[PDB]
């Protein structure tokens, strides 16, 4: 989830 | 997207 928001962004 | 991010986490 922590690398979803930060890869999508 | 500064406050998706913050509120996200």
């Amino acid at each position: 989830l922590a690398a979803c928001l930060c890869c999508a962004l």
